[PDB]
């Protein structure tokens, strides 16, 4: 940091600013960091008995964290759209980290009253590992971004972490983590912190939707060289007999004709509809659902793999947790109504990713002869084969921008499952605490552990600018394209603005998926 | 090689070298070896009548071959304990190779007495194909290693192949290499033979097991923002109706959280227990047993895929093939009872690898409507899938070290299925003969293959000096960690060492995963 | 982090052995207003997972 108690120590940068190729966002906003847990560490597990299911063993820790992951906290409604109208792709390059202006407060609750006075002489203490020696928490979607509406102020989240567990008891190889134990940089008033960050290789993210189903590949008006079987058995006198024709494929024969692709991988979904008539009435939600069972314990699949949501002319229905799910402004936290939520749809990517409602397809069961007819059976779950090709999730306006790829021996296609991009070194974790002020010991000696603090909670502002690479179009499409618009009806609210009593609100979900590509 | 009859052509070497970061190792062993086959080539194939998986033809060979493929040749019980408690990886970097003091005897078995003889001006010749122009025989786990304690005095094991067959007759593609049709260098006493080699770039071998497991990789004290579907279904005045209720997963819905992953694919096992009440009475071994089919023969899958032996706090049971078997000391050929064989257990990649002997998990089969009721089924077979973790299997202290990757236009993770290092470009194999010395022909000249030669066998030292590359520990965990230690009671017989007769035994079988890493 | 109060009211004060007491606990002395600091445990150095490649890894230490 530098100088003075009265000398401010950094400016507000909230900008955008458009280079062509490669492109720069900055943001700000205000926080303020709690006191947890008295100043100590807890161990926390599953409450009593509970499902197998639901056994958790870990612990929870005095410290705080910083998330900015998802986008709406970089980029704006109208910043999002130079992007996704404008651009084949996009990808993160670097990003800086700053916080500033620094200033700790001390509560006194005596009586119905309570006066806050500033502690001009107290720190606040931040540390990034960076060498990833931690529990990686964020890309898991919780709460506590940055908001993504620059006037708000938030809360910092607490920090805690999950290690292996038998039952509610922890097991002999399980990790425990002090957060102490690292060098981290005391901050008063008047001091500053910084440290910038460059992102490893990594493909653009695809914000284009094909305008070729891969079904179709090829020219209607001329026919193959190829021949398929193409009726087995011929009437001769009353009654037919078996007689082997073949076929070239024409246009009249597009379903028979021969291709050298195959549609990605499947692990199917239940269908629900979105009219509550459909619906079976009994409670199918956790027994209908699909999972992986790992370790004696059964999971939900909640994203799953990469599949479209419903195929052509039924927009009612949507695979059962196949899709992100956000809520409307100001939705509870459980039991609530499907006006109250806002249903992602994924669909252009019918052309590749098959239906995730349905199966991948049909596979002959037995061998055939004289007595014996041919028999089939529908496969609903498919690995991947040699040919097979396929596209990711798409990111939307908010939802994950990055995750940490595990640290494993292997992995296949480590693009994650929620959206956004896998990294092996990802943004690293910035952690943040209130030091610790004791209260008034007694006067003869005692060892013991102080239970009495001055209580106390400490606010500034925060600072992200992120560097990106965009990928422009050359396309030859005479007609024009898919924009995303907004409506220009009259209404009572306008969309992504304040209401009249203050409250930012998002209408909908917008994903970066509108310019078509050939495939 | 150099000098003389009564000049020694090497000096013993056997040591342990370590350097911090790279680590050097080294043996040396002492060997006799026959002639194989009376100096001929002979083909060999299945035995008459024998059920169609076990036909086979091929050929084999007088030629003998040197294997040190696996590790306790190497490293001593000692060694490998600077190596799997204190390091989180490791891999080969380069060896070499070295033949010396080679004697030749011939023998006389006149009556009832046999005496034995230097033949001084007797040949022993090697070579080392190294343009992997041979069938490649190692790697297959076969006998005949150097010893592991380096007292032991050990034959060189008879070469030979296989090849295409229909049958027990061969087909026309079927090949037949003569070895003699290398170039080799023929050695006499004080004549000495080298070359040096060195690995690929590959992958460390993980030592670690993981501190978190793939269920839970985030903080409890945070709910997450997604929705999933919760109730499917709501009463209304007596009876129930369909409403659609949505939810945030919080602490006490860990069992229904988003994730980013999935646990690795499966191929799935029956499960049997060391305690013989469990089991069925019926004889399921080659019935029960899980295969792969093959140009009309059923092969078993003895490693088969990587996936944990048992779930928590079952410590009774593990896959029928699942996991690798090792004997104890003399131990039998052929049925022979569980107290004799020891059995690996393949736990710590619980954590990712799902269970063998259960399935992966649920999928949904049907579509749902009014009037029909949601169905799913188990899926027992999984193929990878994007966004898919996984662990290999460990090489523990005895097993493969490498195998040699198959010559082929494609493979997928080709880290092998026993164990160790996969290599496109192993280390050669290495093949010793003893010269033909023919006997006394007679005076007049015929034309014919001669069936009288002189008895004769030889014998000498081997050596073998493999470097080591380490990857070292940063870990952040607060409390002690497993390590493998020798148990402290008083005992009849030391672990790893000789008895009163002076055969030396190894009591059980040692992994290389102890220090424990973050998921 | 510590936390250091005053002692004694600022003075010294000679302290000794309580009236009727055994032969051997009989002593003499001051106490100070001063405090210390004392590090000389080990277990403030090292953390029990620290203390292993040490204990397992090593014969002997200064
Ligand atoms: N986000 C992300 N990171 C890395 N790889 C990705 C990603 N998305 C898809 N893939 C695929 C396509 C790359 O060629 C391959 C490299 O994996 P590996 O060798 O890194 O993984
Ligand atoms: N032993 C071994 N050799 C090679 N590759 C391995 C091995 N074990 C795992 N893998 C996986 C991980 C590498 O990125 C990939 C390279 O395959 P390919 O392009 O060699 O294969």
């Amino acid at each position: 940091g530098a100088d003075g108690v009265g000398n401010s120590s950094g400016n507000w940068h909230c900008d955008s600013t458009w280079m062509g190729d490669r492109v720069i966002t900055t943001s700000t906003r205000t926080w303020a960091l709690p006191t947890y847990n008295n100043h100590l560490y807890k161990q926390i597990s599953s409450q009593s008995g509970a499902s197998n299911d639901n056994h958790y063993f870990g612990y929870s820790t005095p410290w705080g964290y910083f998330d900015f992951n998802r986008f709406h906290c970089h980029f704006s409604p109208r910043d999002w759209q130079r992007l996704i109208n404008n651009n084949w792709g996009f990808r993160p390059k670097r990003l800086n980290f700053k916080l500033f202006n620094i200033q700790v407060k001390e509560v006194t609750q005596n009586d119905g009253t309570t006066t806050i006075a500033n502690n001009l002489t107290s720190t606040v203490q931040v540390f990034t590992d960076s060498e990833y020696q931690l529990p990686y928490v964020l890309g898991s979607a919780h709460q506590g971004c940055l908001p993504p509406f620059p006037a708000d102020v938030f809360m910092v989240p607490q920090y805690g972490y999950l290690t292996l567990n038998n039952g509610s008891q922890a097991v002999g190889r399980s990790s425990f983590y002090c957060l102490e134990y690292f060098p981290s940089q005391m901050l008063r008033t008047g001091n500053n912190f910084t440290f910038s960050y460059t992102f490893e290789d990594v493909p653009f993210h695809s914000s284009y939707a094909h305008s070729q189903s891969l079904d179709r590949l090829m020219n209607p008006l001329i026919d193959q060289y190829l021949y398929y079987l193409s009726r087995t058995n011929t009437p001769s006198g009353t009654t037919t007999q078996s007689r082997l024709q073949f076929s070239q494929a024409g246009a009249s024969d597009i379903r028979d004709q021969s291709r050298n692709w195959l549609p990605g991988p499947c692990y199917r979904q239940q269908r629900v509809s979105k009219t509550s008539a459909d619906n079976n009435n009994s409670e199918y939600s956790w027994t209908g659902a699909t999972k992986y069972h790992l370790n004696g314990r059964d999971s939900l699949v909640n994203p799953g793999p990469a599949m479209a949501s419903h195929k052509d002319d039924e927009e009612k229905f949507f695979p059962q947790s196949g899709v992100l799910i956000f809520g409307k402004q100001g939705s509870e936290k459980t039991n609530v109504d499907i006006e109250k939520v806002m249903i992602t749809d994924e669909e252009e990517i019918r052309t590749t990713n098959p239906v995730a409602t349905e199966q991948y397809g049909s596979v002959s069961t037995n061998l055939q002869r004289g007595n014996r007819q041919a028999a089939t059976a529908d496969v609903n779950t498919q690995g991947v084969l040699p040919g097979m090709v396929w596209q990711d999730r798409d990111v939307y306006l908010q939802g994950p921008i990055w995750a940490k790829i595990p640290h494993t021996d292997g992995h296949f296609h480590p693009s994650p499952l929620m959206g956004g991009f896998g990294l092996k070194h990802p943004p690293p974790q910035i952690l943040i605490k209130n030091t610790p002020v004791p209260a008034n010991p007694s006067t003869t000696f005692s060892a013991a552990k102080f239970a009495s603090f001055i209580t106390q909670y400490s606010t500034g502002q925060v600072s992200v600018e992120i560097e990106w690479e965009l990928q422009k179009e050359n396309s030859k499409r005479w007609n024009p394209e898919i924009q995303y618009t907004s409506n220009y009806n009259k209404s009572v609210n306008v969309d992504f603005t304040v209401d009249t009593n203050g409250v930012y609100s998002e209408p909908r979900p917008i994903g970066t998926r509108y310019l078509t590509r050939n495939l």
